[PDB]
DNA sequence: CTTAT
DNA sequence: GATAAG
């Protein structure tokens, strides 16, 4: 199957990501900010104990780390851990937005590559290292009244919430696969953050093309959804769109 | 929870 | 002067 012959590129049976390509990213404050430490709002013990199996499965995973820092934004249960990170994202430099808007990327889909391949990259911002310095930004509380921890944890892992994660995955993305694209110049690959199109002529090409897309992804140490993945497919879901019969 | 619309 | 989103 797929899912035997590429072990690494699958979510299901690679492990956690992490792109061993990517320095650590450093994320440039405004010119004037100051740190900003919010107070967390307590949290009821039903979301606690809701959220407590997130917390320590990201600790083990080396995601989240203990830390002491001047910032603080607070995390609410929505079970999953949402943190509010306005008050960061109000004091971070703005970068260009480069990831282009859905209609215009499908507009490079050309009409003679109608066999398709679909792939989710599976915790996409998690593979992205923040640098030790930038860390600090994203901190928050984490209270265990059971096991008496109070303190603060924070990620070393691009963050769920923070305004530059979707342009900055994409644009790391786009350089882990330069090369990809110049050794399949017959292939079309549409990236949109974490979700991928691959684009071929035949469905042989589709199938050796997924293959080579598989490996590569792997190698470099991002992992796709087995579970979500359309393979040499002539019809797909896209972005929303179903992409048939070369309309959409 | 807070907060922008 | 309910709403979606972090």
């Amino acid at each position: 199957t797929w899912l035997s012959d590429f072990p690494q590129a699958w979510a299901e049976t690679g492990g956690m990501g992490l792109a061993v390509r990517q320095a650590p990213l450093i994320i440039p404050l405004k010119a004037t900010s100051t740190p900003v430490s919010i107070k967390q709002y307590p949290m009821s013990q039903e979301a606690r104990l809701g959220i407590k199996p997130h917390i320590q499965r990201l600790l083990d995973q080396g995601i989240l780390v203990p830390c002491q820092s001047p910032w603080n934004t607070p995390l609410l249960p929505v079970y999953r851990p949402v943190q509010d990170l306005r008050e960061v994202n109000k004091r971070v430099e703005d970068i260009h937005p480069t990831v282009p808007n859905p209609y215009n990327l499908l507009s490079g889909l050309p009409p003679s590559h109608q066999w398709y391949t679909v792939l989710d990259l599976k915790d996409a911002f998690f593979c992205l290292r923040l640098h030790p310095t930038s860390q600090p930004l994203f901190a928050f509380e984490w209270r265990d009244p059971e096991m008496g921890i109070s303190g603060q944890l924070t990620w070393t892992r691009l963050p769920q919430g923070f305004k530059n994660s979707p342009t900055l995955f994409d644009e790391a993305l786009h350089r882990d696969l330069a090369d990809f694209r110049i050794q399949h110049p017959d292939l079309i690959l549409l990236q949109y953050v974490d979700d991928l199109l691959l684009a071929a002529t035949s469905e042989l090409d589709c199938q050796q093309g997924t293959r080579a897309l598989l490996q590569t992804l792997g190698n470099l140490g991002y992992r796709a959804s087995a579970k979500k993945a359309q393979i040499c497919q002539k019809q797909v879901k896209y972005l929303g769109y179903l992409l048939k019969e070369g309309q959409r």
